Order: structure tokens, then sequence, then C-alpha cells
């Protein structure tokens, strides 16, 4: 069915949990071992979610190469994304190592730092330009450049120096600040304005290695994000943008990665996103 209308069909029988549950009966099982090992324990936030073996981050290191993060390659697409989890204070050091090892241009940070009165993520960057961060296991400096703070979201530009070769790199942290403690927001605007923005960065293209995105967990809000970034791109290449599966296209990203789109609220909005997103494109 096409998707608006098929939208309009599931609110009227109410019936997203039945078909959030299918999702999760469909998606792939393939193992995760080495995220299992005693000695990562405290490289995972969530015992529950982890990345697979066959789509998993290495990092260039011979004593340990893990980090919780997985690379999500859509082919019709031509996207590539690295959905990852908030950093613990034990693995800022492995998520800058990533960055620079991966070619990375953004990181889209779509948590606050502390939500419902815990901490989802570690403080990973700096605050204060005149206050700079090293991190002494990955031999890396990282430094605020400047501060761009708008109503829904702050951009920054970063510099990330590797202390080895002292080459430098500019990265973009796009940071959606706004997003609800409990539930999803009520409209997919402030979400879609922010995606364009990430777009017309720069950090989605081919000239760059894959752009990080993480949440808490990395699978929920981070789902939403490249699951409406891809919807939307598939409808500006195809002949019959009606053809566009969006059920179809999240199984093929959960092949990827586990878990992606936690709850059925989030999933209905993927759904509104993708729909309105694709008013605005055209032609509009
Ligand atoms: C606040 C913020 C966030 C992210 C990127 C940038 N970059 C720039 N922002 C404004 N002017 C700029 C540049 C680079 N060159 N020039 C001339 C700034
Ligand atoms: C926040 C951000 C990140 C990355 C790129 C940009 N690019 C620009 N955004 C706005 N005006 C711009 C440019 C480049 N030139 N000029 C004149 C902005």
């Amino acid at each position: 069915m096409e998707m608006e209308k098929e939208f309009e069909q599931i609110d009227k029988s109410g019936s997203w949990a039945a078909i959030y549950q299918d999702i999760r009966h469909e998606a792939s099982d393939f193992p995760s071992r080495v995220a299992k090992l005693p000695k990562n324990k405290n490289r995972n936030r969530y015992r529950d979610v982890s990345p697979f073996d066959h789509s998993r981050i290495k990092l260039h290191q011979e004593d340990n190469d893990y980090i919780n993060a997985s690379l999500i390659k859509m082919e019709e697409a031509q996207r590539s994304y690295i959905l990852t989890q908030g950093p613990l204070p034990n693995t800022v050091g492995h998520f800058w190592e990533m960055v620079w090892e991966q070619k990375s241009r953004g990181v889209v940070m779509l948590n606050r730092v502390m939500e419902k009165g815990s901490l989802k993520c570690a403080q990973y960057w700096p605050q204060k330009e005149e206050k700079e961060m090293i991190f002494e296991d990955t031999n890396l400096k990282l430094t605020l450049i400047s501060e761009d703070i708008k109503s829904y979201y702050t951009v920054r530009q970063l510099e990330l120096e590797n202390l080895t070769t002292q080459e430098t790199r500019e990265i973009l942290h796009f940071h959606y600040t706004t997003w609800p403690d409990f539930g999803v927001p009520e409209s997919p605007a402030s979400f879609l304005n922010f995606l364009f923005k990430v777009r017309e960065s720069g950090s989605l293209s081919p000239e760059h290695g894959p752009v990080v995105v993480h949440c808490s967990a990395g699978i929920g809000r981070s789902g939403t994000f490249c699951l409406a970034d891809t919807c939307l791109l598939l409808m500006d290449k195809r002949k019959d943008p009606s053809s566009v599966d969006i059920k179809k296209v999240l199984l093929e990203m959960r092949k990827f990665r586990m878990g992606l789109i936690q709850t059925a609220d989030q999933l209905r909005f993927s759904y509104l996103a993708v729909i309105e997103g694709a008013k605005f494109i055209m032609g509009d």
C-alpha cells in the first residue's frame, strides 16, 4: 500500500502495536559473540543492546578492537551510517578513535546528557574553548572551536587532533536538544528541519566517511533518524515514489543492527516524518 493512506488505515483501526510486533517477529537474528566476551562488559551500556559480529566497527588496535557500534550500509539509497551507543566514561577515547579512523565528518546526538534524572551518556566534548580535552588512552586532542545554539538544536565546530601524527580535522557536532523525556514529538517539523541541516553540511555525503549517530542505546531515536533519511532519498531516486515501503526499509536496516525503532510510537512518528517530509522536498 502507499504510505499516507496505510497510515490513516492504521490510525483508524488502532493497530500500531500489532504492526510493530510483526516487525519484531520478522527481524534478523545474527550472532554478537564479541560483544558478550567478559573483557567487554564495561564497554556496553545495556546488556540487551549489542552490535552483530558481521557489521560491527573494529577499532584499529591489537589489544582490544571492540566498540558498541554498527555499520548500516544502504545499497540502493547509496548512504551509510554508523549507529552507536552514547559513550561511557571508559569509552570516550574509543569513540573519538572511531570517528578518526572511519574519516567521519559529522556526529549526530539525539539525547541530552541527563534525562529523567539519570545520566544517559558521558560529557564527551568540551564546553569551553579554552578547556580542551585530551584522551590519553587513544592519543587524541579535542577542542571546541565555535557553538551556535538554536531553539531546537545546537551545532558545534570541533577540532580533532591525532597527537601521534599532528594531523588535524574539523568535525561538526549536530545536537538535537528537544526530544521529550517521554514519548515522541507531537510534530515532525523540527526533527525534519534538523535532518536537513545535517544534510546541508556535507556530513552525509560520499566524499566523507559515514556519519556517526547516537542516542542513549543507539537504536531508538537513532533508528528514526536514518530510517527517515533513507526513505526520503529513495522517494527522490525512484520513478514511482509511492513504491517506497517503510516497513521493508526498516527490516533491511535491522539486518545491520538489532532493535532499530524501540516502540510503536516511534514507528508511527517515523511514518509521520517521511509523509510530511515528502511534501516539502517538492518539488515544493
Ligand atoms: C557555529 C558553527 C558550527 C559549525 C560550523 C561553523 N563553521 C562556520 N561558521 C560560520 N562561518 C564560517 C564557518 C567556517 N568558516 N566560516 C567563514 C560554525
Ligand atoms: C552549520 C554548517 C555546517 C556545515 C556547513 C555549513 N555551510 C554553510 N552554511 C551557511 N552558509 C554558508 C555555508 C558555507 N558557505 N556559506 C556562505 C553550515
